[PDB]
């Protein structure tokens, strides 16, 4: 299965003997469920996202079969709203970002240069959007709110930017924002014709 990222990469899950629908999120390091029953140990941690951080209930060595493909791994369990299946368990998949390939052992980081200035960022097949940090762009703007795990965040949103992503051209529309990582989301990743394969 090829993957192409018009719409979500959303794939059906057996977890726990229950059958969920799950974001294939290269953006994120964890694998995070909303609120469902699993058996056994577990251990309170924190996790941040955009927006702020939700308390979890990480399960270890929990077994998964995504899309027909089973991984062992760490399964978070909190109040997020989308399942999401983070590169903890991606990589089990043997799942690959294409466009270049990127496996998923580390962040898929890129150079990106918009507004005339170089910077790295996350492609993020998990974000609708396009979010950067605090940055000098040029042009009018439209105030807009824009939801992550944690909760919401301000930003301001430019239509028609330039960006080139690794050395691909793409124009579209970028946010700016009080996000701790830059983010390349889906609105660019179909421009620069990115596939999610496993
Ligand atoms: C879930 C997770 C981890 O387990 C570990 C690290 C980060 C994250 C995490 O939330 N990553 C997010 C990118 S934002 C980000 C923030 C900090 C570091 C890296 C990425 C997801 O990849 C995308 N994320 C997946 C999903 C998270 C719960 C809310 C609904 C979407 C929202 C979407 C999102 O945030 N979209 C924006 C337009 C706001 C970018």
């Amino acid at each position: 299965p090829q993957v192409t990222l018009w719409q979500r990469p959303l794939v059906t899950i057996k977890i726990g003997g229950q059958l969920k629908e799950a974001l294939l999120d290269t953006g994120a390091d964890n694998t995070v469920l909303e609120e469902m029953s699993l058996p056994g140990r577990w251990k309170p941690k924190m996790i941040g996202g955009i927006g702020g951080f939700i308390k979890v209930r990480q399960y270890d060595q929990i077994l998964i079969e995504i899309c027909g493909h089973k991984a062992i791994g760490t399964v978070l369990v909190g109040p997020t709203p989308v399942n999401i299946i983070g590169r903890n368990l991606l990589t089990q998949i043997g799942m690959t970002l294409n466009f270049p390939q990127v496996t998923l052992w580390q962040r898929p980081l890129v150079t990106i240069k918009i507004g005339g200035q170089l910077k790295e960022a996350l492609l993020d097949t998990g974000a609708d959007n396009t979010v950067l940090e605090e940055m000098s762009l040029p042009g009018r703007w439209k105030p807009k709110m824009i939801g992550g795990i944690g909760g919401f965040i301000k930003v301001r949103q430019y239509d028609q930017i330039l960006i080139e992503i690794c050395g691909h051209k793409a124009i579209g529309t970028v946010l700016v924002g009080p996000t701790p990582v830059n983010i390349i989301g889906r609105n660019l990743l179909t421009q620069i014709g990115a596939t999610l394969n496993f």
